[PDB]
């Protein structure tokens, strides 16, 4: 495990529909979409 696995946020929300995914903030799956 790892705080802010950035590029495994974007492949979740391109499966969520957007075109990307990124993070910052270390809560678990905490993630930003676009």
């Amino acid at each position: 495990g790892m705080a802010c696995q950035f590029w495994s946020c974007n492949s979740s929300c391109i499966s969520r529909g957007y075109r990307q995914g990124k993070c910052w903030g270390i809560q678990y799956k905490y993630c930003q979409c676009y």
